[PDB]
């Protein structure tokens, strides 16, 4: 009914590897040698045209031909009654099922080297316990395992359960057709069990209810796995979420921002300081009007460094007047595992408006920041950075001398707020190298120093 | 010194094709046969390891084995004294240069079929005029053309000028390394002459001073070419321009927007109306705070349908108070080839502020719109759409009944203005199929009827 | 210890074939396809690098994919205590040996088709009886049969018993190398079990103690076998016998003569009548001073037509004077399975000599011939022809009119008798087409009419 | 009209090789590398599909890439008016014929290395003199030479003049079909120009009017050639002449005998002395009733050692009585280039007959031998051996002690004469090793010590 785990011992570059699985699996990384071995590992266990030729000297670990090779596959058998496929793996097998309440099933493969003839044999056994495993009946060249499974292999560079193995279906396909392939794989019910390997981010636009395996750049002994499943909510904005995350899954360091105003400034600063930041990992990700939980959990389970920078903000509850909600603190606290805060009510006379209103709100926000220093201390530990009022004010504290030479006028922080995009473009046009060097080193913009590396 | 043109007559699927070129050339599209044929055609003229083997029956047009196969290459010879490479193509050639003031040079290739032996000979001829072409001297198996050029071929599926040919350098490369390859090709001087074929948009992140050739989906007889050159005024925003345009170059129809507020709404509307829009062409492009000339010229020269929807706007000139400029109207006139309009000065008493100020500005904008009916009528012809105030007011005229059931409050158009992102997310969460179909059919949103198709 | 028989049922072009064998076997004939299939038949039974791949549609009979394929090999197990290899085939097997006093052993191979998967399975079984055959134990990919035998394949165009299979070892070898190879195979003890296929007669110059298999030109249903073993009496003339018979084994019709005088005449007559007699089978073989048993038995066991023509002769027993022995008559009788006749004593006065003695001997020979008409008539039935005196007399009775025009003189038969080679050369020089046609039709030379054809 | 010679310089293993030729040529020997190179040498000069690819480092001599490669072919042009092929080679070429009375034509090929590009160019040049050679006109990829000749290559291991090149047509052919191929090659007029390479003696069963080329076992610098053309006076013994020389052409040491009586003795003697006499060359050849000139000239031109042993003999002239001729002495004098001797007349009374007649003739032969000692002295220099009476008498002088222990009786030399074959086969049976060692060393049998080697 469902795959559960796979254990590989002493096979090529695998020393002792334990990987969790599910019905739909997607593997990626920067190894390109372990990815092509993870599929031969599965083919030597469930395929016939490749098991006839036994192991050779190279197929072991680093040419130490005195150790065993074990491969074990674990399957969960719970729907004893309503499952259509559980009957087939309970009718062909009739003696390894000691009890009618086993709920687990195993398949194993062992190999021991024969020095005299330069040949390594393959022996297959299954059972329902780790201690009592019995051999597969079968006469001639056909085992009893081949009567249950059928394996199909797809590679463009050249009444049974069907298992698909696709390798790199993007060699000579246009960008449009990759989306069609993704839709077919992840939506229609033609495919149920498969494993997939890819280097392009256009195959993962409709990913849902699957498992993701990431391979680190180091020795193959490390592989990480996570279960991806979107919620019932966040269902009206699924396309944007997947389009944002599909490219960040291929990185090593990712920074989360709010809007396109910060993208221009950060791109200019990085270009002036060091231009080769996207070659050595690195990425900039836009979140928008959504909480950070979905990105953070997915990135943390796969060992991806994550950096978050945000600003304090206030919203007015609909209907009621004079009552405000703390959104910036709530979004940062919801990630550490805590509860929302009570609303704060503030009073402003009707006559006061404009900059007088803005300064009152800024003073209130500064007081709120003053009250919760201990929380900010714990926020900064887990790569969460919070500003006092906004980004523009922190910018004014680093390049303020050069701010009053382009806009002239007065109070340039107020001048930017009128139009965020055009005036930021004007500001970035008229900036020297010294200004970017000064921005890159100030404390309030420390987050960038963690994107480039230690 | 510089390539200028290439003419192909009766070679495979080419009937009569005339393509402009330059030193750096990039070819792309959806017709995969035509690109391979183009690069083979370029090899029967400058490489000896492929010209030994003459033409066969298939190498002609649709097996009409009675027509000539002619290929002519055109080169411009202007730097008669300063170029270090013109001397080489004036030293080896000594008779075709009738006058020391030619400024143009040709290379030609002709072939006629020999029925008796089933073979097609290849005859080579250069000259400096189209009427007087002489034969190339050479004894044995080596021509005089091979003493000037050397051709190098790269394909991962396997004292002289050097010409590089690259075919699909992304078959098994990670995402990071494609950027490094793009940098090396487009910045360093190791490569000076090359032709490239690609399907991935990450190779075109540093493109500058090149020619782009697009191949349509129809018969190969159609191919379009354009010269890409970024100005010195749009510097420091180059890295974002290229990342925006590199994906749009692979489409057949593109819509231009302003910010991320419109992306969410349009994605939801399209998802409810018809979910397969990015497969049959289709793309959404973000512009930001920049004029539309750079995108529009590039997209028009290559035969890509372009759609523009923008809103009216005003700005306050720095320093002077009470004077405003017409940015939205101006940005739609530079594209038609006209001059900027004169500033408009308006007066508002100091006491009046807030919503009363906003209604005064809206009345002024409506009055401005009331005087330029002919301009808007001419704008709409070239696929440019203008709204009276902004997108939200246009939205209120179609789904107004459902606006006052989520936010409640009053005058929800003002409510959205407080926070563009969060409130639009809340709006899109609470919407039904009927609401989206009502947006898709209204007149004031006619733009979406051209991105879907005809 | 010794192979005994092999039975093939429904394999390619074999319908029901039963072939006797021995330790050393040599296969030849005109049908190359059958000689190639006869070795795959053994490889599918004793080799594992070819048995992994099961049967296909073609490997059956004429695409009737509903019949069994049975292959049985029979081995004789008698040297229970003296043989050093009977132990290895009595220790590995421990349950199929029902009694310790059994002589024969069997190895069988069966296959039944599986229509659903398009694959035929191979099942192996031995036993010491034809009614009770058990399955061979083995786990994984290794049977118990592979622990006893090892098969080696040799083809220039590319503690266990060893079986060699040699195919066409004369592709690019010189003549002396062929003779050396023949010596190595048939003399030294390095090779003990092998099967050999050949098209050249130089490998068979010292064949001794072997089994010869001949393949007819018709359907494979016919194959003939004979055990070749030379006697100890014919040990001083072994080389000449083998060199004479090694070329005749590749024919379909063979004629036996006495010496080189009977070769020139027959070659001239055949050349004048029809010059294509060696393409369509045919051969002339010289015997000399031996008996005909050795050639006749070997040729008759392999289905080769044999023709014998001889002349009556008398020779004197050493020591005793006046006593003569019947040689030709006894040599013809020894082939039908009878006993030698008694000596005949004749008296001649000392004075009588010269031609008178010759005419007396001729009269005596004529009387001896007249005594045995029934014996001559029984000789003629089994392709044995006997002349009254000699070939010269029959040639005279055929062409005397032309014989008395070259030698002139008188009694030309005597003139031939003085010197045989030179006078026969002179005679054959001066002959016409009419004379040769006259020789070919006379009754006394009927033997030639049987060599050419029916 | 006729090929005449070929000169190869500095090509592979050829240093300076000069070979004569004709229309039909057959090449053989032991050096299997030179035989292939001799046929690639004729394809770089006349074949288009192999000359496109230039020389490499290996195609030179022992990797010394600073010397020229020249190939010249010589063709005789005499039938200026009657030949239907001389017109073609005088019409296509129209400027190299300085005079209409040249009678000789040349074709040449030169090549000089180009170190920079690692390539060797091929330049072609014909002419009717060795001093004035002009270049061959032609534009593109087709020369003027390709309009006259066409080349065909045959190898089973895979209005123009046609040249065939056959390589080893005996790989998988039956013995009967080789004769069929020989008849077509050497009789019918379909083939006129060809070269042939072979290892089997059955292809040369009808050779007439050809050239034979033999390659020695040493370095390729040695190659011998001869013209084979049978006379019209040997036309009735042709089918037998070529069935004995064909096998001898593959040897290095050949001995000539008269009949099978000597074969029986010599085979046993050699078997007892040393059995591996046929691996290291060596062969016995029967001549019969013909002169030795035809064999001796053919074997001498090809550098084959020849040994001749003959016995004295007398014959009676037809018609006349009492007059005798000296056949044996004349057959040895004819080969040294002399004239036949006069007849000798001897008288014998009618009464004397039988053994007395034989002893009178033996005394006469002994006197004749005594007369001509000087001639025998010169005969023995050129490997011609003569005996006084016969082989039997010389045998009696070496093993006489053992002669009178098998036949007993008396005068065993007379006893053998009555029936040579049946008594020699009995003598050979009853002979010990010491008896055979005593024939191999005696002076009268010095011929056997030169066959085995020095």
């Amino acid at each position: 009914m469902k795959f559960s785990n796979i254990t590989i011992k002493n096979f090529r570059n695998f020393e002792k590897v334990n990987i969790n699985l599910d019905n739909k699996n997607v593997i990626f990384g920067m190894n390109d040698i372990g990815k092509t071995n993870f599929l031969y590992a599965l083919r030597f266990l469930l395929d016939k045209e490749i098991r006839k030729f036994g192991f050779n000297k190279s197929d072991y670990h680093k040419h130490d031909t005195s150790k065993k090779i074990e491969i074990i596959l674990t399957l969960d058998l719970s729907n004893y009654e309503k499952d259509e496929d559980t009957k087939k793996l309970i009718s062909v097998v009739k003696g390894a099922r000691t009890s009618a309440n086993a709920d687990v099933f195993y398949i194993a493969l062992e190999s021991k080297y024969d020095d005299k003839e330069l040949y390594g044999n393959i022996i297959l056994k299954w059972g329902s316990e780790l201690d009592n495993l019995i051999d597969i009946p079968g006469r001639g060249n056909i085992n009893a395992l081949d009567n249950v499974f059928k394996v199909i292999y797809i590679n463009p560079l050249v009444d049974k359960i069907v298992i698909y193995l696709i390798e790199e279906p993007e060699i000579s396909l246009h960008r449009s057709m990759q989306i069609a392939l993704s839709k077919q794989l992840f939506e229609q019910s033609t495919y149920k069990y498969f494993f997939l390997s890819t280097h392009s981010p256009e195959l993962l636009y409709e990913m849902d209810n699957t498992r993701l395996i990431r391979v680190h750049s180091t020795e193959k002994v490390v592989c990480s796995s996570h279960m991806y499943n979107v919620e019932e909510a966040y269902g009206s904005v699924k396309k944007k979420l997947n389009k944002a995350l599909s490219s960040a899954l291929f990185a090593e360091r990712v920074l989360l921002i709010e809007g396109p105003s910060e993208k221009i400034l950060f791109e200019k600063v990085l270009d002036e300081v060091e231009p080769e930041y996207e070659l050595n990992g690195g990425f900039l990700l836009e979140v928008g009007g959504t909480y950070f939980n979905h990105y953070v959990c997915t990135l943390n389970d796969l060992g991806i460094t994550h950096i978050i920078k945000t600003d304090n903000d206030l919203k007015s509850k609909k209907g009621k007047k004079g009552v405000y909600e703390l959104l910036g603190l709530n979004r940062c606290l919801n990630l550490l595992g805590r509860e929302n805060l009570d609303e704060i009510t503030i009073d402003i006379p009707e006559d006061i408006k404009g900059k007088k209103k803005k300064e009152r709100l800024n003073e209130r926000k500064k007081e709120i920041f003053k009250q919760y220093k201990n929380e900010v201390g714990e926020f900064l530990g887990e790569r969460i950075y919070l500003s006092e009022i906004d980004l523009e004010n922190d910018l004014y504290s680093a390049i303020g001398e050069s701010m009053k030479r382009i806009f002239e006028n007065e109070d340039p922080v107020h001048y930017l707020q009128k139009s965020k995009l055009f005036n930021m473009v004007e500001l970035v046009n008229n900036l020297s190298t010294k200004d970017c060097f000064d921005v890159f080193e100030h404390e309030k913009f420390a987050c960038l120093k963690e994107l480039v590396g230690s």
